């Protein structure tokens, strides 16, 4: 019956894994999802929101390219009575109907603390950023910086974007390897994909054993934690977070009272608890998806949208 438009920045690993959860929730709730991807382009994404508005969908979910963007489109949707939500990354507009977000400051702090823990408080790092001007790099950078403020013997030799993408990260890391070589003691990657690119560049330079930390716990990232290729990650289960977003959208379409700004807190993932994450995200995906609608409705009650039973969670 309900038609809910989705425009995402790109089909990243996180979004790709999460789409299955969104689509599972939609099918269980009589929602047709209109999927669009903006391939990392703000104007494309603006055009997609315009189109969804023109189509008269019941609600719109934006996973934004840029935080400072889409003002006219979000004001249009609001003026027309179409609930528009930001999910997964932030928008600056005051007109959102819902706002379903990770705590990216916390996640950045957590990854940097994992690295500081590994290094014993001393060493030289490089930092791979998400797309500049997205809330993910802004907020993860703030949390990294909060932790760097405690460690005078940790030095950042370089920081740059690789736009969430593995192969950008390989090329950035190869330039830093040619500049700094074995002065690089660790890599803090703002997502797992970029950390895996760095891993590949280091391998091809003949370096194994360099500490790398990520964020997301995508399939390949969890496997990297299990194998020791990463020191840790922070779980951002897209099946969970994106389905939570859709559930807030669905409640707004139905006129129900709902918490419209729940926060997804990413649990730390290490070799101690990576098995369970592997079951949910890698080896037992379909069993997890069979449970997802129920998990989502329970968690929308507690507000604890990240709960999935990872060791360490409440
Ligand atoms: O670019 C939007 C988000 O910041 C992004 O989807 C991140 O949450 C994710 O960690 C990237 O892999
Ligand atoms: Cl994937
Ligand atoms: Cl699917
Ligand atoms: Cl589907
Ligand atoms: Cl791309
Ligand atoms: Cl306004
Ligand atoms: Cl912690
Ligand atoms: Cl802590
Ligand atoms: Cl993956
Ligand atoms: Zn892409
Ligand atoms: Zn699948
Ligand atoms: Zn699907
Ligand atoms: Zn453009
Ligand atoms: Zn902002
Ligand atoms: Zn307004
Ligand atoms: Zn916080
Ligand atoms: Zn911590
Ligand atoms: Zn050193
Ligand atoms: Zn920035
Ligand atoms: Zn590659
Ligand atoms: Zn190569
Ligand atoms: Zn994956
Ligand atoms: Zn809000
Ligand atoms: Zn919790």
């Amino acid at each position: 019956t309900k038609r809910i438009g989705v425009t995402v920045y790109d089909m990243s690993s996180f979004i790709t894994e999460g789409k299955e959860g969104m689509d599972t929730y939609a099918k269980a709730n009589n929602i047709e999802l209109v999927w669009n991807s903006a391939n990392n382009d703000v104007s494309t994404q603006a055009s997609q929101v315009d189109s969804l508005i023109n189509q008269g969908v019941d609600a719109i979910i934006v996973v934004p390219v840029q935080a400072d963007s889409l003002g006219p489109q979000v004001a249009s949707a609001k003026s027309k009575g179409i609930p528009l939500l930001a999910v997964n990354a932030a928008l600056e507009t005051p007109d959102l109907a819902g706002n379903v977000q990770p705590d990216d400051v916390a996640a950045g702090a957590q990854e940097m603390q994992m690295m500081a823990d590994r290094l014993g408080g001393k060493g030289n790092i490089v930092i791979l950023q998400g797309p500049l001007g997205g809330s993910g790099e802004i907020n993860r950078g703030k949390g990294i910086d909060q932790v760097l403020a405690k460690y005078p013997d940790i030095k950042v030799l370089a920081k740059d974007t690789a736009n969430w993408k593995r192969d950008e990260a390989v090329n950035k890391m190869k330039n830093w390897i040619s500049s700094f070589g074995p002065q690089i003691d660790g890599v803090v990657a703002q997502n797992d994909d970029m950390g895996l690119g760095a891993l590949q560049a280091l391998k091809e330079a003949g370096r194994t054993g360099v500490p790398i930390v990520g964020i997301d716990g995508i399939e390949d990232g969890l496997n990297a934690v299990k194998s020791g290729d990463f020191i840790g990650t922070s779980l951002q289960n897209g099946t969970v977070e994106l389905s939570a977003g859709l559930a807030v959208a669905d409640a707004l379409v139905k006129g129900e009272d709902v918490k419209t700004d729940p926060v997804y807190v990413m649990p730390a993932i290490t070799k101690d608890n990576v098995d369970v994450a592997i079951e949910h995200v890698v080896t037992e995906r379909q069993k997890f998806l069979d449970g997802l609608v129920e998990l989502t409705q329970q968690n929308l009650k507690t507000g604890d949208i990240a709960y999935e039973g990872i060791p360490g969670q409440t």
